[PDB]
């Protein structure tokens, strides 16, 4: 059950572009007309198709991949897509071989995207580290890497790591949850905000005896730059957030994150990390902030010392 736009859009891709996909979700997020997409292990290109739409004939979509054999996948059906599905003069799109650790290597500049979204292939980073502060460079103020991957509720032991088979999908190194939070905050991703999750049922019971009671989720975080704004607390700067009610599809109500649903024209208070994130980035046109930071209050939704 993806949102109705997701589906629409996906109707109308090329069956060999979904059937070569294989991913845990569907990372598009909405409001990105006219924006820059940068699509990271792109595949056969499903998660892209749907992107150049979304984002409208003003918008553009790039997408890396490390195999040659989907590269061409997605390449053979661009133009044709863009022209009579999409109705547009030409593709919006541009698939580049390379690897997601090195989006230097690919030529890939710094502040040249608005979104980074991924699905389900990070877990596969040799260099988880490297794919994180990546995005972030090539992030332009106020974007957001938007992706989805699978976590773990606890870390795995060390037995299960080197040595599952392939097992799972990618479940060995799935991180804990919490440690890939700590992993994206160093990079400078300060506020990891979770948009949903689903717990993975894992029943082959052979598995299950290797794991204990390892918990496996599908989570779509949502990871927020604004330059010297995002800190590792809820802060209190006494602002409001309004939702407008003008993003497509979200007439009603907008969820920037499973705390955080915003009712249209119903004012809500916010912390700091909040209020940059509905109305310092990308998604601001859509959102009124009353206050700002010139006074500080304290720890919002917190009393002070004990
Ligand atoms: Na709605």
């Amino acid at each position: 059950a993806p949102p109705p736009a997701v589906r629409a859009a996906l109707a109308d891709v090329p069956t060999e572009v979904k059937e070569k996909f294989w991913g845990c979700g569907n990372p598009i997020p909405a409001g990105i007309e006219g924006l820059r997409v940068l699509d990271l292990g792109a595949g056969s290109g499903r998660d892209a198709y749907v992107a150049a739409k979304l984002v409208g004939e003003k918008g553009s979509v790039t997408g890396v991949d490390m195999t040659p054999a989907q590269l061409e996948v997605a390449i053979s059906h661009a133009d044709a897509y863009a022209r009579d599905k999409l109705g547009y003069g030409k593709s919006n799109m541009t698939f580049i071989q390379g690897e997601i650790e090195y989006l230097d290597r690919a030529g890939l500049e710094d502040s040249s995207f608005d979104l980074v979204i991924s699905n389900c292939v990070i877990n596969l980073s040799p260099d988880k580290a490297r794919v994180l502060s990546e995005a972030y460079r090539v992030l332009a103020p106020g974007g957001e890497m938007h992706f989805s991957d699978v976590y773990v509720d606890r870390r795995l032991p060390q037995s299960v790591r080197s040595h599952p088979v392939l097992l799972g999908e990618c479940l060995a190194g799935a991180l804990y949850n919490n440690d890939f939070i700590r992993l994206a905050r160093k990079v400078g991703f300060t506020d990891p905000r979770q948009l949903e999750a689903e717990e993975i049922q894992i029943h082959d019971a052979e598995l299950r005896d290797q794991v204990g009671e390892a918990r496996f989720y599908s989570i779509t975080y949502r990871l927020f730059k604004v330059p010297g704004q995002i800190e590792d607390l809820a802060e209190d700067y006494g602002q409001v957030a309004v939702y407008k009610g003008t993003i497509p599809g979200h007439s009603h109500a907008y969820d920037l994150d499973d705390h955080h649903r915003f009712v249209t024209n119903k004012p809500m208070l916010v912390a700091g990390n909040t209020a940059s994130m509905v109305g310092e980035s990308y998604l601001a046109p859509h959102f009124t902030i009353i206050g700002d930071r010139a006074v500080h209050y304290g720890q919002f939704d917190a009393s002070g010392p004990k």
